[PDB]
């Protein structure tokens, strides 16, 4: 396991998301499903020129997996995934410019729900999660686990878990008062409200 320090802009945004009083927390799911949809668009587009991009899996889908025993809500996709370079470096650049633009917009009257317009909607996961584990597999790299409970640092390690083939799993270790997001009725309500027209099958798993 390797440990990395977040740059100051991202660190401040993670603190804002964790600490600000904001009741409309459900938007996190729309954001993560929308990120999953974009990653699926990317692998599908690549496959149009190179069909072998799908040798790691032809199915293009989004799975919503709650687990009451573990208190986790996992968003799984068979999208493009992320390489180690994406996880440590490329996404750190996106997170910096995106945070600066979002922090700017917030001072200019914008709402926390507009986070996705700034390329950092992934961070809305901290509205409901005390820890986020991202398991990912990109065609050009190995399976990795990125993780952060904020506090200024994140970890990256080669993942020994079940081989995914290709894609990303966003594991939300829910805060104790956010367990409503493990309830079938609640997840169904949110998906219907914000994600009804996503162009991939979304399966809401049950227990
Ligand atoms: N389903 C998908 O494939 C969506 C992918 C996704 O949401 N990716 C998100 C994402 C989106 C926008 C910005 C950063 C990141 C990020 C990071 C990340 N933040 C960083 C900050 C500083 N340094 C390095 C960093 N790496 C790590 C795992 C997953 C993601």
């Amino acid at each position: 396991m390797e440990t990395f320090a977040f740059q100051a802009e991202i660190a401040q945004l993670m603190s804002l998301i964790i600490n600000t009083f904001y009741s409309n927390k459900e938007i996190f799911l729309r954001e993560l499903i929308s990120n999953s949809s974009d990653a699926l668009d990317k692998i599908r587009y690549e496959s149009l020129t190179d069909p072998s991009k799908l040798d790691s899996g032809k199915e293009l889908h989004i799975n919503l997996i709650p687990n009451k025993q573990d208190r986790t809500l996992t968003i799984v996709d068979t999208g493009i995934g992320m390489t180690k370079a994406d996880l440590i470096n490329n996404l750190g650049t996106i997170a910096k410019s995106g945070t600066k633009a979002f922090m700017e917009a917030l001072q200019a009257g914008a709402d926390i729900s507009m986070i996705g317009q700034f390329g950092v909607g992934f961070y809305s996961a901290y509205l409901v999660a005390e820890k986020v584990t991202v398991i990912t597999k990109h065609n050009d790299d190995e399976q990795y686990a990125w993780e952060s409970s904020a506090g200024g640092s994140f970890t990256v390690r080669t993942d020994t878990g079940e081989p995914m083939g290709r894609g990303t799993k966003v594991i939300l270790h829910l805060k104790e008062d956010q367990t409503e997001y493990l309830e079938e009725r609640r997840i169904k309500e949110i998906v219907k409200k914000h994600s009804q027209f996503i162009g991939y099958p979304i399966t809401l798993f049950v227990e």
